[PDB]
């Protein structure tokens, strides 16, 4: 066995396989490789019938594993074999390890790779490594799905429809497949995923220039991979998260950086993640942002309001447009009756062409000076004001319509023919924009901006045009939102509608939301709740009780969406959200979310530290429950140290009045 | 144009492509065929290189279209054409449509399919029929998905945020696709589906002796047909509901009856299959029931408590299961301080054994006599009791698992290796079941009982041993219940265990949950909220204030699960269950839900009426809405018309107490 070695880490390299096992030495917790089938990689190929398969590298006819300098194993596999005992002659897969020299971290990367007469797919490597034993580690995936989840690897106490749910995912096709990096649906918002137990954190970086997707495996043993063969799996309930290398399509360096922290989770491992967010430019911190345009300071304490008139989907829709008038009379009962000191209002419904055309300010509305008045009410409150605004969209019913703005692939075929929010090339959308947002900002006074989609994700193609639209946007100096957001964006935006959780996800019944993305970017970048699952919805993501006590404890800003007709039965819950999640949001605005913690059993009572000087405690659960000290926190309830050292404590109830 | 007409319908078909169309002649209303493509039927087979194509019938080689009779037409395909414009030689499809001399009733059957040397998959047929335009008829399909679901055709006020998921689920995969029969997943539960407009409803029965799929469309262009070709769709946004018949699987009469209402929605649909229901045989009714057993009267009003030990998951486990002592604790305070009248206690962990043994009663938690003593103060209470009970599992985590009574298929593989709580063979349960229910009934005195999984589907395989589990199950004539249910198995039982709605669900964007399981069956099985989804859990289907308010519009029963850590936290929602459910759900129990109707444009506010004299009206939404007579209903609010004269008014209301 080939040994590399530092002050704090042995990497044994198994000579016959590849497969690869990490001593911390601080701990003696050994990461083990592949538990399953000793694979050092899963290498997806066609055989000579042109079939896809799935190979165990480590049975390819020669495994070369050889110590080339100090700290650097490289690594060769030479002709897999399938499992009908062929062989891809000429295939090759070559690898290194680098043993950082000081640090606890090891480098692994995919250096060359060697198709013959075969095609390659996926390659998962190091396979099955970092692996938790289920229900012997005490522990946990960390997985920054969207704001972030943590998988536990192990069974606990929760509610009985939870736990069956939670425990029956575990054993079928719910507890295994991959998410990709950077988009605003299923996927990572962090290029980044670990495990840990009680004694022993990894997580892997991947290099800033590459796109693996990353497979899951949450306490299943594998099942999956017999039922075909209709066989009971032999293998043992694990834990783990793999790079998938896209051999077909990756243009990157295939470097995954690992990283373990004695005694560390999830926090340890974000925190580990904001020096390197630091280091690739993305992380700009609102007091920067603050300095550059004074009006940032109107978003602490703000509840984000969107009043939804029915567009961009149609125009004066009867039913749910606003007129000019109704949208000011909204503004001033805000104000006026409902006494919120901050607020960002977003109009969804004041131009009467479609977007990417978004102008004229609508006459049918009212016009733009009854429009100007509306705004100008919200800024003589301090309010921020933005309209809806969208520069992607290419919409079936626009009498606009026209491919014209499309993008075509390589084979000439227009691009996202089924994406119709997302059909205009980035490569035009400056452009749009410039037709009229000048004009809009310089009538109506503007002092924000809210875009929706071109920013929600962050893909490689139009990403010239994408980047080319921010710096645009960016130049006016205006408070400036985004929907969703991704990390690359924190640079152009003050603040990310959305960057919470989708309703229905992969992992959603195994998994508890971890705020991950908080925890790295809470100093760079606001975010509010998304509008489609805002806090007066009941949801999956929960009531108006659970998010109101999850926003305190993430650090994220109150969102009120709603048609019009919807404002009266709206008035509770922005009355409750002034009451209590301003102040905290205030607060806490700009400060380090330094640590979140879960202090139940079943993972419902949380914790959070803000470099503020604040503390959210809240209970996300039905039953009051305690915790260290025997101080009890009432179902739906939460204790709040504030910065001046005031204690806020309470609960919320739901009530039936008959009359 | 050959015609079949009675005095209530006018059937025209084209000679040249098979179409037809439906002249509705009370209201007028014509049902055209396929609007797109001009499809008789859309057929996937496999072309001369093997793969498989899907082609439209219509553009055969030949067809032959006859009135072979007073009130039949026979119509034959013969030869389909590929897209590449090579011949399916010797491949046809014969098929027939049969008015009904005097009703307006239109059978629809696939009498003969030829295959030649290729093979067939899907057929649907007819396709794209009694189609709805979007945006021009008013109305919705009908889709007995769980409990039921309609889906508007047009767009219509909602909140803002649902609003952007619905619409934008028009325009993409999430309104095409397929759905099943007789599943207790995302399937139907009874073999009928339908359009209505303002003027006229047509809905399908499938032939008892079928299983088709049901394909959907729900206000969809057809762009998914082009996406592959990268244009964009040239066809108009419709709805419409498709049988697909699986050639290659389908051994039973490919039929449906399509029978024509004017003036009829989805309560009359269902009032027509109510009928042959009854002719099925499904239709036994809680009366009848009653009369078998007396203690069938200890349901209405009754809460559904399922009191969650960890058990069948795990034995005995920590922090998870209760002991008998504490068992009898709970229902005791249940009784005593929260004065529950009538209740059904179903306790999950009583046997110290893995099911499928659902013996002995555990010593660990207290022993037969501790048990015993639960169950007797139970029973001087008037409650229902039953123990968690199943026979199809055959779990990893039992020292006794054994592949000895999994069913394994033709080539010697274990089937459903993938689907633990369904491994044992069916005709191994009633074996199973007789181990121990017998002794378990003498010892406790039981009078009521509950078995989890078996009946929850009704496919052909095993269905003769679930029968005879059912039968066997059924001989000790006890209150039984069971785990989801279908309509095959409600001669059998009392109450059914959910039948309510999945949480992710295809079409929960772009549907309104709406009661047609309980229109048609109401008055024979009783039914309760599912287990996973209780009425103390915050999911995608509500919250309590929207679950208690749909319990009473629905004609469903109040179900509380919970772990017993959870206990302290459930008393205000069993309080406001006791005190609002209960007597609506003990006045209704018994009666048909004679009619259902939807009172805003929103879809939130609701009226239901009982034929116990009993009319539910009830606002799901959170904002107050006026109906007739200026009358208000008020956010999260009620109603309530009783048969002693009563008006119960009221709402639910969330506050914040600050302490
Ligand atoms: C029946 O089936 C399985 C076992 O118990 C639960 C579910 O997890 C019940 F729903
Ligand atoms: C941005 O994208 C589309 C359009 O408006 C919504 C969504 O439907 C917003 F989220
Ligand atoms: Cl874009
Ligand atoms: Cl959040
Ligand atoms: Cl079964
Ligand atoms: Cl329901
Ligand atoms: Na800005
Ligand atoms: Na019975």
């Amino acid at each position: 066995p080939i040994v590399l070695e530092n002050g704090k880490l042995n990497i044994n390299i198994d000579s016959k396989t590849g497969c690869f096992s990490v001593t911390e030495k601080t701990s003696g917790h050994v990461w083990k490789s592949d538990p399953w089938e000793n694979a050092a990689g899963l290498l997806t190929l066609t055989d000579s019938k042109g079939k896809k398969q799935t190979v165990n590298i480590s049975k390819s006819k020669k495994i070369e594993v050889s110590k080339t300098a100090k700290n650097t194993v490289s690594l060769k596999f030479i002709d897999p074999v399938f499992e009908d005992g062929s062989v891809a002659k000429g295939v090759s897969i070559a690898t290194e390890l680098r043993l950082d020299p000081n640090n606890a971290q090891l480098d692994v990367e995919v250096t060359e790779h060697r198709s013959g007469n075969f095609t390659l797919y996926d390659l998962r490597y190091p396979a099955r490594a970092f692996s938790l034993k289920t229900d012997e580690d005490k522990g946990a995936a960390v997985i920054p799905q969207k704001q972030g989840v943590i998988c536990p690897s192990y069974i606990f106490p929760m509610n009985g429809g939870r736990f069956c749910k939670w425990d029956d995912a575990t054993y079928n096709n719910k507890s295994q497949g991959s998410l990709e990096l950077f988009n605003n649906g299923t996927g990572l918002t962090m290029p980044w995923w670990g495990t840990y137990n009680e004694k022993s954190a990894v997580m892997g970086i991947v290099d800033v220039s590459a796109r693996p997707h990353m497979q899951y495996n949450i306490n299943n043993n594998g099942q999956y991979l017999f039922n075909a063969k209709g066989v009971m799996s032999p293998y043992q309930r694990i834990v783990f998260l793999d790079p998938i290398w896209k051999l077909d399509q990756e243009k990157g360096k295939m470097r995954i950086s690992y990283h373990f922290i004695p005694g560390g989770d999830y926090v340890d491992m974000a925190k580990v993640y904001q020096k390197e967010a630091k280091a690739r430019g993305h992380f700009v911190s609102l007091q920067e942002k603050l300095k550059r345009n004074p009006n940032v300071n109107k978003l602490p304490g703000a509840i984000y309001f969107g009043i939804y008139g029915g567009y961009p989907h149609y125009v004066n829709m009867p039913g749910m447009a606003f007129t000019f008038d109704e949208l000011k009379n909204i503004i001033k009962t805000i104000h006026d009756d409902l006494r919120v000191d901050k607020a960002f209002v977003h109009a969804w419904g004041t131009f009467s062409n479609f977007v990417p055309h978004n102008y004229p300010i609508s006459e049918a509305l009212g016009g733009p000076e009854k429009l100007k008045a509306a705004v100008d009410l919200a800024k003589s409150y301090g309010y921020l004001y933005s309209s809806y605004h969208a520069y992607s969209p290419m919409l079936e019913n626009d009498p606009n319509f026209t491919t014209d703005l499309m993008q075509r692939d390589a084979e000439g075929k227009l691009m996202n023919t089924g994406s119709r929010w997302a059909r205009v090339d980035p490569k035009f959308q400056k452009g749009l924009a410039q037709k009229n947002i000048e004009k809009e900002i310089s009538y109506l006074g503007l002092e924000a901006d809210i875009t929706d989609i071109t920013f929600a994700a962050y893909r490689e193609n139009g990403k010239e045009g994408r980047i080319e639209l921010a710096k645009y946007i960016d130049s006016f100096n205006l408070v400036n939102g985004t929907e969703h957001g991704q990390e690359q964006w924190i640079p152009y935006f003050d603040m990310f509608e959305g960057m919470t959780y989708l309703e229905d996800r992969p992992l959603s019944v195994i998994s508890h939301p971890a705020p991950l993305f908080n925890l790295v970017y809470h100093e760079a970048i606001a975010n509010f709740g998304k509008i489609q699952d805002p806090d007066n919805e009941v949801t999956a993501n929960g009531d108006f009780r659970i998010k109101a006590l999850r926003s305190m404890l993430f650090g994220r800003g109150t969102t009120i969406f709603f048609a019009p007709y919807e404002f009266e039965g709206m008035r509770p819950m922005i009355e409750m959200a002034r009451d209590l999640v301003s102040p905290v949001h205030k607060e806490t605005f700009y400060s380090e979310l330094k640590s979140h913690e879960y202090l139940s059993a079943d993972y419902k009572v949380q914790r959070s530290r803000f470099s503020s000087g604040t503390e959210v405690i809240a209970n996300l659960g039905p039953v009051a429950q305690k915790i260290e000290g025997g101080i009890s926190i009432p179902g739906y309830g939460y204790r709040i140290q504030m910065k001046d050292g005031s204690l806020k404590t309470g609960h919320f109830q739901v009530s039936l009045h008959m009359d």
